[PDB]
């Protein structure tokens, strides 16, 4: 009979000599020189050396597959046919001459029964129609998926359909457009007033938006008539992976360089921003030429390193080329690490900045507290009947003014005068003279205005400036940290389940490989699908995060003080 009784075990390799196996279970019983599938793969590695003789190889492939890796299903293995074995004798006669034939490969009808249907005869090792979606026939051996011959891994992302591609593309369209013109607004502002806006750290924002403009450009590049497929796909319609490979158009690596470099410089400029703020608070342009070198060296070195390991991959959904898609331990290395370090540094100099801020914020408030005391005490003194209230309030005034006394010598002199006059009024009030002290408090009023009000209203305005700065730092801090937290979350999710998505994808590929033969042989065909895939909402979130940062830094230039600056250049008469 065409069937043999043995125990079916799973394939350790789902490929037979560059051809995908349409079945899932096999048996090592027919390979009489083998006992395990390791041995089988070894023997096939020995038979591999025959590939230098294509004339024989063509005819011996199917036999070798039907023998060493046969279909096992429900305790049965189908034995190869006599007709199949006879097609090996004539051309592979070389095997017979140099070392002879193995006894289990000799065409004795007990090993090869006559007229037996074989699953292998259906399989084509010249992949004319063998290549099955999500795979496409390419005859370039640099695009061949794993060990499969003639088949390449298709260009468009096989985890999301076109219905989702259009979606994400219009999403990225809108967002990146908002960013590309917001950053242009912010550039134009600091550019038209290049003479008056070129200061540090106000030019650091300009540099940030410059970077995030350059990047959004590369993000928009994929929307031209046929540019997307030029960036993402190879010449043979198979997605660009491990770029830059030899003899491929640099239409990918250029976009990668843009999107990555602009991004990284764009986030190191954050650290430079926080430092510049801190040192601005601590009091200059001595280190202003050294920030540059850092913010341009580090992204360069990183990008060059990525190009050195050649781990640029192409995504059709995003429509760009970026680091560490295929191998996700590179994305964590070149994206998550620099961003995290940026978060740490920028956060450090932020809190240092608000310490440098907090220390004065209390001082000015204390001065305001003393002035708050003086006025209300004068309010009580000027309008009182009992001469105990006058004594009391005068003492309190003395305490406050004394506490406030603790170009500068003039300021202290004023409070000398105030304390003195207050003590005079104290002497007057102690003796029970109510209205004499009350009248001697108007002296305190006019003196308060004359000698003290200057330095006070001088330091009255700063509490608005300082609080505004404090709250805008309150914006930037809890904004940037939120963005970093979110993008770290997304990247960590993908980082987490990319170990599973590849499993599911592979199983799916094998399934469709089964479907291929299952259809053109009038055999029952099983439905194939992806068990699990990346969430599109997560990618939505990440994009929203980075573009949201790109927009929020362009929002900074949005002031009413800016709007009028535009008029000066061309208002004329
Ligand atoms: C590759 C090769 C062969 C390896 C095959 C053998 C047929 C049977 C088996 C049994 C199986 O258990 C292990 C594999 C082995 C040995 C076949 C004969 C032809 C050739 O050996 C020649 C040696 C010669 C020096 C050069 N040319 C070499 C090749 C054409
Ligand atoms: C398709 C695919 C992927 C699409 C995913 C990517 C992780 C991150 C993103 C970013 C996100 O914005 C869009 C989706 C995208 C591009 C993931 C990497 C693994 C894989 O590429 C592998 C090639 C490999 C040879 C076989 N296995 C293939 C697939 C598991």
């Amino acid at each position: 009979k065409c069937k043999k009784t043995t125990t079916c075990e799973p394939l350790k390799y789902n490929i037979c000599l560059g051809s995908v196996l349409p079945y899932a279970l096999t048996s090592t019983v027919l390979a009489e020189d083998s006992s395990s599938q390791d041995e089988v793969h070894d023997k096939l590695s020995l038979w591999s050396g025959l590939r230098n003789a294509p004339r024989c190889w063509d005819a011996i492939r199917p036999l070798l597959c039907a023998v060493y890796m046969p279909k096992c299903e429900g305790g049965k293995v189908e034995l190869p046919s006599q007709g199949l074995c006879q097609t090996t004798r004539v051309p592979c006669a070389i095997v017979a001459r140099e070392r002879g034939w193995p006894d289990f490969l000799k065409c004795t009808t007990d090993y090869f029964p006559e007229g037996c249907p074989n699953e292998v005869q259906n399989i084509k090792f010249n992949s004319a129609g063998q290549c099955e979606a999500p795979l496409v026939r390419t005859d370039n051996p640099k695009s061949w998926y794993e060990d499969v011959e003639g088949c390449g891994i298709q260009c468009q992302n096989p985890l999301f359909t076109n219905k989702e591609h259009r979606e994400m593309h219009i999403y990225i369209a809108i967002f990146s457009s908002v960013t590309i013109f917001c950053t242009f607004f912010t550039l134009a502002t600091f550019l038209v007033d290049w003479k008056n806006s070129n200061r540090y750290p106000a030019v650091i924002l300009f540099y940030v938006n410059a970077c995030f403009f350059a990047g959004s450009i590369g993000w928009l590049a994929q929307f031209m008539d046929g540019a997307r497929d030029e960036i993402v796909c190879r010449g043979d319609g198979t997605m660009r992976l491990g770029e830059p490979t030899s003899s491929e158009t640099l239409s990918c690596v250029i976009i990668f360089i843009i999107v990555y470099y602009s991004m990284m410089s764009g986030v190191i400029w954050f650290v430079m921003l926080t430092y510049a703020w801190h040192t601005s608070f601590k009091a200059l342009s001595g280190k202003t030429s050294y920030f540059h070198l850092i913010t341009w060296s580090i992204p360069f070195v990183l990008t060059v390193a990525i190009l050195a390991v050649a781990q640029v991959d192409g995504d059709s959904v995003s429509g760009i080329c970026f680091v560490g898609y295929k191998n996700y331990h590179y994305r964590a290395g070149f994206v998550l690490a620099p961003i995290g370090l940026v978060l740490i540094g920028g956060g450090y100099f932020l809190i240092r900045g608000v310490m440098t801020l907090f220390s004065a914020r209390r001082q000015l408030a204390d001065l305001e507290d003393n002035w708050e005391t003086l006025n209300d005490n004068l309010k009580v003194i000027e309008k009182a009947d009992n001469a105990a209230q006058v004594k009391d309030a005068l003492t309190k005034m003395r305490a406050a003014a004394l506490d406030a006394q603790k170009e500068m010598k003039d300021f202290r002199h004023g409070f000398d005068i105030l304390v003195g006059q207050i003590d005079d009024a104290l002497k007057l009030a102690n003796e029970g003279k109510v209205k004499e002290a009350q009248a001697a408090a108007e002296q305190l009023k006019t003196t308060r205005n004359a000698y003290i009000q200057k330095y006070l209203e001088r330091a009255r305005s700063t509490l608005s400036k300082i609080n505004e700065t404090m709250l805008r730092l309150g914006i930037f801090g809890f904004l940037a940290f939120g963005f970093v937290l979110i993008t770290f979350g997304c990247h960590f999710y993908d980082f987490f389940n990319q170990a599973e998505w590849e499993r599911s994808f592979r199983e799916y590929v094998l399934c469709e490989a089964n479907v291929a033969i299952a259809e053109q042989t009038n055999k029952p065909i099983p439905e194939c699908y992806i068990k699990n895939r990346p969430s599109l909402l997560v990618e939505k979130i990440n994009l929203f995060a980075m573009f949201g940062t790109g927009i929020s830094m362009s929002t900074w230039v949005w002031t009413k003080a800016t709007i009028i600056i535009w008029k000066r250049a061309w208002c004329r008469i």
